[PDB]
């Protein structure tokens, strides 16, 4: 029920079925530039996928590998899954990506998860529509953790946006924390969340009503702290700003806030 595989294989599979690209998070782009390497590249693909036992000889793809990267490339609904980490102690960031991608029209398979980290990528075929099975897969990428313990609070996004970025641009931590203005006791997570070491997963939900692709305009983001996992999820105010929550990550907590994160699109996801 999954396969993993080279980026360079996913990519001449994506070829086959006649995707222009793989979903931008994945970050999996067209590895050649010219006929000249394509034809090396495709050679190459051709003999490790038939090594694998993927590429049959008659020239085909294992339908069922195929028809998963359809659903990765072509979705109807689907959840992007963008993993942030403290660089590693070499000058660089690896690539940890993902995706879940859910398909319809004729309701084995439900959706398919795709996770890329550095050169690898790996397929899974599963039923999405449940948080005991779907919430375990966002924390592959996070670093195992306990929900933090805290009273929740909320400021307005915009706010919050905001200070992330002076943050980024050298506004110190100390003055950005007054800027937010929450409460003491607030204090100590918001801290926990903006600065230090920043490691994360940013959720983003997105649709293909008709031929029509929307996307949320806002998401959520999975955090974890040195107290805990911290949920940061996002609500319209009743004048209709938007507001962020910081919430304790349970497990429970993390799968309504995808239940509500989606509930926005057209027609994406349950």
């Amino acid at each position: 029920n999954a396969v993993e595989l080279t980026v360079d294989n996913a990519w001449f599979i994506a070829e086959t079925i006649g995707a222009g690209t793989f979903p931008w998070v994945l970050a999996i782009t067209m590895p050649y530039s010219d006929a000249a390497q394509r034809g090396a590249f495709v050679d190459r693909q051709r003999d490790e996928l038939t090594r694998m036992g993927l590429l049959s000889p008659q020239g085909v793809i294992n339908p069922a590998v195929a028809d998963w990267i359809k659903v990765v490339c072509f979705p109807d609904r689907w959840l992007d899954l963008r993993y942030v980490g403290p660089a590693s102690a070499d000058g660089a960031c690896e690539l940890l990506r993902g995706i879940v991608a859910l398909r319809t029209g004729t309701g084995t398979g439900n959706g398919v998860v795709a996770l890329r980290n550095a050169q690898l990528v790996t397929f899974t075929a599963m039923d999405i529509d449940d948080p005991r099975a779907l919430v375990p897969i966002l924390g592959v990428g996070l670093a195992h953790r306990p929900p933090a313990r805290f009273d929740e609070f909320s400021l307005p996004t915009r706010v919050g946006a905001r200070a992330d970025e002076r943050l980024r641009s050298g506004v110190p931590l100390g003055e950005v924390v007054d800027y937010l203005g929450i409460p003491a006791s607030a204090r100590p997570v918001v801290e926990s969340v903006f600065s230090g070491p920043r490691s994360y997963v940013e959720i983003v939900a997105g649709c293909n009503r008709d031929g029509r692709h929307t996307t949320t305009e806002v998401g959520l983001s999975i955090v974890d702290t040195s107290a805990g996992r911290v949920l940061v999820s996002p609500s319209r105010a009743f004048d209709g700003e938007w507001v962020s929550t910081f919430s304790p990550g349970t497990p429970f907590a993390i799968a309504v806030a995808i239940q509500t994160l989606t509930a926005c699109l057209p027609d994406g996801q349950w």
